[PDB]
């Protein structure tokens, strides 16, 4: 035992380590989404940068896991950061689709996480879930889900002018 | 009743009391260590001011648990400061290994608390632990352990030159 | 083919791609051990943040070649970014030594990208491994050269005072 | 002999010249394009400073080449410029892709030209083209690259409403 350890189901330990690899898969996925939206036969810019935006947060996300696992005593183990599973993401109807199912299963990690640690009865742990996770994700979630609308309205996928549009007045 | 109590337990209200008790004491320890670092012949000054500091913060959340306690219309009622279990610490990695089982002691009362909290259904009462205290307590608690780690990488309790050192490079 | 790609054989572009990777295996293992030196029983925090630094600083290295690729008019695929090597590391000059090795690979694979760039007269992507990259990677190299030197100069593994002294005195 | 000559091979004096001459032809094209998108009913101001501009920097380089020959010890002859291709552009569309072939042109010429430098031996001229122009010329490439695909998406050439979006929205 680490003698710093309190309070820390190693049932715990564990999932914030399966949290952590969930959070560095999610980062990989949007900076494929940013790659995608910066070729030149794509080229919807402002779109490019919201998905890099998005990839910068979600890898440090991560970084906060990290310490977390230390600041309890935990011991990080990494695993394989496996590849998105496209290369190749259709327009930004299809992208801002995905995006959602990513965000909604990042966030079901985080309830998993959340409701592991009511179990375990960890309040620090729940705490830190709800004070700097919970609130973001479905803040994001919102966002991405009215991006979604938007498209919906431009006319996507068939209609360019709309993703024109969307790309210009939309994304900051 | 107190024309403002709503949603708290006598037994919240008790451990409230007990837990301002503790608070009192391990500020009251700190004090002693830090008048064992100031002694003309232990004489590390930063170590001394570390716990100085330190007995300062413990106080003051006592102080918080006093206004809370009539923020919910309980009664504060005070007990015996108990005097420290030394007069002496031995030397910095002694001390810090004390410090390191009173932090645990006051964390174990805070989850108590909490549990507490939790079981009578008071969630201004486990909001309040959460976020004014878990936390803090994790952190001092990595923080005096990473200082143990480096006391003892460093050659204590026999290595006089290992202290000096920890003492002009490890606290500020 | 891509309206903007001009001089860019196939190999290169499948070349920058397995560069990419490396970056972000290379990033991987660098955080895996600012982990390690964040550890409570472990604690060098200078050390750490060091690592940490270094993680940063390649995972932008790989954001660069991926900006690269699109300019070019080639396209980014990505693979797994395999987990570090090891989940644990010794001690600093254990550490370093691996960030030695680790360095002296990723440059190699630098040189294996500028020789494919010569053999396919590409002098686009020969100067941008010039100016971006071939001169942080020496400098990163001699650096990590000095360490190693006084790491050894002062003990390590053996004489944990000297792991100290490293930790204040020559990262700040 | 020039008295500074040294090194620059009478290949390269004169392909310097040829690529003088060149970048004056851009430069040419460029504002034949500005002057197009000015007229009165074409009327597209934005997209016609987008030409002026690049115009002025065809312009630039071509000094840039001048200066150059002298400091080596070559010697500045100069030809015709030859006027440009079209007295009417037709629409932004065509206007983009003359461009864009226009550039790959110059590409191409600065391509042999390093070439040249290579075979003949001369860092000076290959330093000179890798930081001066070849990234300026891939730059350029790709924002032309990504005007057409916009283009392409807002309908053109048939969609008005299309290419005026495009002049309020995607250029300065
Ligand atoms: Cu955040
Ligand atoms: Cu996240
Ligand atoms: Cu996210
Ligand atoms: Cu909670
Ligand atoms: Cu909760
Ligand atoms: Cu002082
Ligand atoms: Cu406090
Ligand atoms: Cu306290
Ligand atoms: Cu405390
Ligand atoms: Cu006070
Ligand atoms: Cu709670
Ligand atoms: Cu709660
Ligand atoms: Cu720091
Ligand atoms: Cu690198
Ligand atoms: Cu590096
Ligand atoms: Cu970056
Ligand atoms: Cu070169
Ligand atoms: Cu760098
Ligand atoms: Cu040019
Ligand atoms: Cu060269
Ligand atoms: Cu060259
Ligand atoms: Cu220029
Ligand atoms: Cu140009």
């Amino acid at each position: 035992v680490s003698q710093v350890r309190q309070n820390y189901h190693s049932d715990c330990e564990a999932a914030v380590n399966r949290m952590l690899n969930l959070e560095l898969y999610a980062s990989y996925t949007y900076s494929s989404m940013y790659a995608f939206f910066d070729r030149d036969d794509v080229a919807l810019h402002n779109v490019a940068e919201f998905f890099k935006e998005h990839s910068h947060e979600e890898r440090e996300h991560a970084e906060k896991f990290m310490k977390y696992q230390n600041k309890r005593g935990g011991r990080v183990v990494l695993q394989d950061i496996k590849k998105p599973e496209r290369d190749e993401w259709g327009n930004t109807l299809e992208a801002m689709q995905a995006a959602l199912q990513l965000e909604k299963t990042v966030n079901q990690a985080l309830l998993d996480l959340h409701k592991l640690a009511t179990d375990k009865v960890d309040p620090h742990l729940c705490d830190f879930l709800e004070s700097e996770y919970l609130e973001e994700q479905v803040k994001d979630i919102k966002r991405i889900g009215d991006f979604i609308t938007n498209l919906k309205r431009l006319g996507l996928p068939e209609n360019g002018m709309g993703e024109y549009l969307f790309d210009k007045h939309s994304v900051k």
